[PDB]
DNA sequence: AATGACTTCTCATAAAATTCCCGGGTA
DNA sequence: TACCCGGGAATTTTATGAGAAGTCATTTAATAAGGCCAC
RNA sequence: GGGCCUUAUUAAAUGACUUCUCGUCAAUAACCCAUGACGAAAGGGUUACUGAGCAGAGCAGUGACAUGUCAUUCGCCGCGGGGUGAUUCCAAGCUCCGCGCUCCGGCUAGACAUGCCCAUGCUUUGGAAACUUUAACGGUAUGUAUACCGGCUUACAACAAA
């Protein structure tokens, strides 16, 4: 592994091979040790000249593994790095904040509830209510609601304005318009054609349509453009919003002059997109970077899926949801209406086969309709569980992961270009490919970032020569106060013999309830109650975390090596650490080095 | 005139339980 | 000179919240047609 | 022919509001059972009533329910200004008050009358900065650590070792 030199001033200076002068030096005061890893040291002297070549640094994109490479112009490495992400996490976090905040709110409406009750001011009579946007009840009980704001919140904007843009479901003419205006119509039957359709009279539509391919020869079918997207637009509801207001969805040419993406992300992808920028960054402390290369990813996710099969057959304009509905509908049809575990009771929950808490996924092949007795009975007995699998197997979420990836390309490529004008270069990943293959490379992140960063350079040698080195990612935050919470565990003669007095939902265990009813077969009452009598518990407990805790990520100094935390235990008082298994480290025989960087270093 | 590749997937932690250590009464 | 208990400090082991309903939104990719600008 | 926009269909994801439920935690009463420290403490349930809602606490601040009758008056939207997140910086998300119809949504919600109460918002998301006393890697001698060596530039190139 290179040495990485600084300057005086903190800048980063060309790497050395020359490990011996490294050690004279740092015997004789002329350099400073400031990081064992990556091996980083810093002049205390200005040398005699300061000529830097050209360093390129390459990145192989991804969710979990981020390949990072350093190429001088001639084509030789300076370092190379493997990035191990935390974005998996973010879902789940993200899952847990809804469920808490949910919570909480139904703690408030709980409390005036139980208020209202003291006081008889209830609703008479109220057995849910239905808000403008819907067309079934919300199952309201007690208080008639509070305010639910669903109908608007506006995110997209007009693209050349900052005014508002209009729901599909109401400008239908200015859509419906813009597909007829470009045919070889007269004006007259232009007008006609957009107001037969939105009159929406299937034999009068029919008749208009057979005239005008007569007299015009043009494709007006159902099924062919434009009469195919003509009577989409015929629908009682259209998703979304438009991009332009009316003032401008009357003109098409605005992006060729006037633009505002009014651009948006999810957490988990904009913790990725950040990463993926935060990368070179980091590494430009250590290098005198002065060009950026990146590799372009895009996938069609129904090719993923079906990858045996060639490109041009396969139909993405259909997939198992077209015209059907949606999701619930087409489940629905599938099922000719039915409860699937007993075929007599209609659908009344929608079940995810896969838990959505055990990384279910919420595509039609994880659903089941079932009534709401048979959804109980999957979530609190493994006998009923185990027979819906047999008819329908569900799935985990395949792709969660790469479509984050998909999403954040883009925008990467637009801020790199901005961080590093005219030194910014892109690849596709055949490129990285054909040049892997050229030179008998071997598949891996930190390889396909080599190959990403000499796209741009004509390497005189190709050579692939340090050993790379491993980053991991540490969250920055944790605002949770309550780190785990214990069940109403039971135990009769020290011995688990039940974990609540009744079911919870997913409890495929015994309650109380459970055990009693079993105890009761085999000794009858009066032994069952002589053991119910005899049992001792310990109630559910909240563990508390501690506030201004040291973070993992965190490094550290133990007996004179250096270690990055993983985690604490018993209340701060020992100290895990990365590659040591179940080692707790004494946190008074330890020398905190930094505070958690974010993106850290590992053996 | 097409399309290639690519990527992905189990814990930190508190506090309860267990162990170990020094000071002591006793012989 | 020497050993078995106790109480406090130190260290290790144990355990970990779920399901659904009425609606809405944003991003990326592909496919189709249109269009602007394009030897 | 390729870039970019827009519409339709689809695929794969992950964000917001509202509403239901199992289970929890606290306490009282009746009932079933276990049990007797030195006659009575200590113990487990079941059913009912009541309270709780990071078993809550911060920082903000007046509303929360109910009935009447008028209804597109309102508002999730426009402009302005605040709360919280939230402090080392700052972001996401939610939310409140004034004025308003350019745009966007709409019996959402608002007004007025009467009754009763404390019944409001946000808080389990994401980066970055800061810290610093961070002697690494290879070969050799010996009893794994102290010692000694890996030419010259921070670096390329040339030169020098060989
Ligand atoms: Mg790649
Ligand atoms: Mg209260
Ligand atoms: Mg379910
Ligand atoms: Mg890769
Ligand atoms: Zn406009
Ligand atoms: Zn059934």
């Amino acid at each position: 592994r290179y040495v990485y030199v600084l300057d005086v001033d903190g800048k980063p200076l060309m790497p050395t091979c020359r490990f011996g002068k490294v050690r004279r030096m740092l015997k004789s005061g002329q350099a400073k040790a400031v990081d064992t890893l990556p091996f980083t040291i810093q002049l205390t002297y200005k040398p005699r000249t300061r000529i830097l070549q050209p360093v390129t640094l390459g990145q192989d994109p991804g969710r979990t593994n981020i390949g990072m490479a350093a190429v001088r112009f001639d084509g030789k490495e300076l370092g190379r790095f493997h990035c191990i992400t935390r974005n998996k996490e973010i879902p789940k976090l993200m899952a847990d904040r809804m469920a808490a905040r949910k919570a909480s709110r139904r703690g408030e409406r709980l409390a005036r509830k139980r208020l209202a009750r003291k006081l008889h001011t209830t609703a008479k009579h109220l057995n849910g209510r239905i808000l403008p946007g819907c067309s079934e009840p919300i199952a309201v009980k007690d208080i008639i609601n509070t305010e639910s704001r669903f109908n608007n919140r506006i995110l997209t904007k007009c693209k050349v304005c900052g005014k508002n843009t209009p729901l599909r479901r109401n400008v239908r003419e200015l859509l419906l318009e813009n597909i007829v205006r470009f045919l070889p119509l007269e004006s007259e039957l232009k007008e006609t054609l957009k107001r037969t359709i939105l009159e929406g009279q299937q034999g009068n539509i029919n008749k208009l349509f057979r005239k005008l391919r007569k007299v015009y020869k043009i494709t007006l079918n159902q099924k062919d453009w434009p009469g195919k997207n003509l009577t989409d637009i015929a629908k009682n509801k259209l998703p979304g919003r438009l991009p332009f207001c009316k003032e401008h969805f009357a003109e098409n040419e605005k992006f060729t002059t006037i633009e505002k993406s009014t651009f948006r992300l999810t957490p988990t992808a904009t913790q990725l997109l950040r990463t993926h920028i935060n990368l070179f960054r980091k590494l430009s402390g250590i290098l005198p970077v002065t060009d950026v290369a990146v590799e372009l990813n895009k996938f069609a996710f129904m090719q993923l899926d079906n990858p045996e099969m060639k490109k041009r057959e396969i139909d993405f304009c259909h997939g198992p949801l077209c015209g059907t509905g949606g999701l619930e509908a087409a489940v629905k049809e599938q099922q000719d209406g039915k409860c699937l575990l007993c075929g007599k009771e209609s659908i009344g929950h929608y079940h995810h086969i896969v838990p959505r808490s055990r990384r279910g996924s919420n595509t039609i092949a994880n659903i089941a309709g079932l009534c709401p007795k048979c959804h109980e009975l999957v979530h609190k007995d493994a006998d009923t569980a185990e027979s819906l699998t047999e008819m329908k197997t569900g799935l985990m979420k395949k792709y969660g992961g790469t479509s984050v990836l998909n999403q954040i390309i883009p925008k990467l490529v637009e801020t790199l270009a901005d961080l590093f004008p005219g030194h910014f270069h892109v690849t596709n990943g055949w490129n990285t490919k054909e040049f892997r293959e050229k030179h008998h490379l071997e598949k891996d992140h930190d390889v396909d970032a080599y190959c990403i960063a000499c796209s741009h350079l004509k390497p005189e040698e190709t050579l692939v020569e340090t050993e790379p080195f491993e980053i991991l990612q540490f969250r920055k935050h944790n605002r949770a106060i309550i780190h785990h919470q214990t069940e109403r565990t039971y135990k009769l003669d020290g011995v688990t013999v039940a974990k609540n007095r009744k079911k919870r939902m997913e409890q495929k265990t015994d309650s109380l309830e459970d055990w009693y009813v079993d105890m009761a077969k085999e000794h009858g009452k009066t032994q069952a109650d002589a053991m119910r009598s005899r049992l001792t518990v310990i109630k559910s407990t909240r563990y508390y975390n501690t506030p201004g805790r040291m973070m993992p990520g965190t490094v550290f100094l133990y007996e004179g090596k250096r270690y990055v935390m993983t985690g604490q235990i018993t209340n701060g008082k020992y100290y895990r650490a990365y590659g040591q298994e179940k080692r707790n480290f004494p946190a008074v025989k330890v020398r905190i080095l930094t505070k958690n960087t974010g993106l850290v270093f590992v053996a």
